[PDB]
């Protein structure tokens, strides 16, 4: 997934 804490997309387990 993306982590919209950043511009980066990292696997953020929602």
């Amino acid at each position: 997934e993306c982590c919209h804490r950043q511009l980066l997309c990292c696997l953020r387990f929602v």
